[PDB]
């Protein structure tokens, strides 16, 4: 073998020998004819030659040796540049030898990011063929995975808005679950994460939760729950909504898990997200996923995230509320109080309950199920743990005071709240440093100084000096509160 100076047609040959596998190795060992070949290919312009090179590099891709030659020939910046080419022949070449240099070829990532190798990856994401862009897309999650620096770039350079148009448009399975994995790793980052939701990339991941592919399915799942909390205010989320209600009743453990998760960062503050969850029968879908995990705390905590944003603060809470009851929901709640439910869980099932105990249909039977008791042993247990990272006790104190706040409206729980001798420490909760602890303190008590007898007792317990002093609270509602019970006695 030996080097043609000028006409192009010393490359028409060399490509069609790089078949001969026999013969692959005498070119796979002359680190001057590789040097040759790539030359030629980056300096050419008769479209033929550019075809011939970068087919010869690919053939060469495919081995161990072949790698090594066209790496310490230089040849990845020669095929980054060729990414600029117009022969879509070309194009394929040069992204399937970069491709195996990424996958195999030790050192060959770095190489292709400072050749220039992302924004040109990025920039060729708007082209049409679906197996370029599947190669294309799997080369930018090669290198953008546990690796900052390209994720940061790769949103510079239009990543996200490209990727999200890219599961818009397409169908084709293998690129639809490439381009998903691209977005998977970009969705931890705190700079993508907005962008990708501003792309609209939380309704076009939503389009494929009912691929027949589990891998898709799983990885648009794992994406959305990371791109889910704290998004923007979407609109076009119904069908989303409503697929993941569905995914519910899924047998698959982590479909049921992502999607709970994922349903209750939607419904956190925003109310048009719990109304639309509540109309495709998100409550019912909820209950019988708590009452299905069991003690799968991953499971049933992020079902009881969003069933307590789905309890409060919209148009048809108050038929959530009911609703909970009516599909059996109660008993399930209660019980998820108890051990061996972990911080977390408590703290949310107890913020459900609250919101529960706001449907006075509800009052009866979280008393009958043991609501109460539980509620004052964790009030009680909580407030001595904070009296001497995760979860803050003072959470759980403010959690179950205010659920106690609200099962105080009526008579009965009244009765069962002052019998277990929770005032004295109500009482003591008006010293807390917290305001919102202040404020429910001061709640309970007022609810409870409606009855006579209970009036006194807090009187009896020196409320009066703590109380006077919380009417100047900065806080308008401890101020007010604590002027009602000051009146009651």
């Amino acid at each position: 073998d030996e080097d043609q100076v000028v006409v192009n047609k010393a490359a028409v040959m060399v490509h069609q020998l790089s078949k001969k596998e026999a013969s692959r190795h005498a070119i796979m060992r002359s680190p001057q004819m590789v040097s040759a070949i790539v030359r030629t290919m980056q300096n050419t312009n008769d479209v033929e030659t550019a075809r011939c090179t970068a087919g010869t590099l690919h053939n060469l891709s495919h081995h161990r040796e072949g790698l090594l030659a066209i790496f310490k020939s230089g040849g990845i910046p020669a095929l980054v540049k060729m990414l600029g080419s117009p022969v879509d022949s070309v194009l394929f070449y040069a992204i399937t030898t970069l491709h195996n240099l990424l996958l195999h070829q030790e050192g060959a990532k770095m190489a292709v990011r400072l050749a220039g190798g992302l924004q040109k990856m990025v920039a060729l994401l708007n082209k049409t063929n679906v197996k370029f862009l599947a190669i294309t897309t799997d080369c930018l999650q090669i290198l953008a995975y546990g690796n900052q620096e390209s994720k940061l770039i790769i949103l510079a350079s239009g990543g996200p808005q490209a990727l999200v148009n890219i599961m818009r448009t397409y169908t084709y399975e293998k690129l639809l679950w490439t381009t998903s994995r691209v977005l998977k790793v970009l969705s931890v980052c705190s700079s993508n994460k907005p962008a990708i939701v501003e792309a609209g990339g939380m309704q076009a991941l939503g389009l494929h939760l009912t691929d027949p592919s589990q891998r898709l399915v799983q990885n648009c799942l794992w994406t959305l729950r990371n791109l889910s909390d704290a998004a923007t205010k979407q609109e076009g989320m119904e069908g989303l909504l409503g697929t993941l209600v569905q995914l519910l009743g899924s047998d698959d453990i982590n479909v049921v898990t992502c999607a709970a998760g994922i349903l209750s960062n939607l419904t956190c503050n925003n109310y048009k997200n719990k109304m639309m969850v509540c109309q495709v029968g998100g409550i019912e879908a909820l209950v019988r996923t708590v009452l299905r995990a069991g003690d799968r705390e991953d499971i049933t905590e992020p079902a009881i995230c969003a069933l307590r944003h789905l309890t409060s603060r919209h148009q048809e809470a108050e038929m959530a509320q009911n609703a909970v009851r009516l599909h059996y929901g109660l008993p399930v709640v209660v019980k998820l109080l108890h051990p061996p439910s972990h911080w977390p869980l408590i703290k949310a099932t107890v913020g459900l309950i609250r919101n529960l105990a706001l449907c006075p249909a509800n009052h009866a039977p979280l008393r009958e199920q043991g609501a109460i008791p539980r509620l004052v042993q964790l009030l009680v247990r909580a407030h001595q743990d904070t009296q001497r990272e995760g979860v803050r006790m003072e959470e759980i104190v403010e959690g179950c005071t205010g659920a106690l706040h609200i099962l105080a409206r009526d008579v009965h729980n009244r009765i069962v709240i002052r019998g277990l001798n929770t005032i004295p420490l109500f009482v003591q909760l008006l010293y807390s440093p917290i305001e919102n602890i202040q404020r429910v303190a001061a709640g309970v008590l007022c609810e409870l100084a409606q009855d006579k007898e209970a009036a006194e007792a807090i009187e009896a317990e020196g409320a009066t000096a703590p109380l006077t002093e919380l009417l100047h609270s900065r806080n308008e509602g401890v101020a007010t509160y604590a002027a009602a019970v000051l009146f009651r006695m």
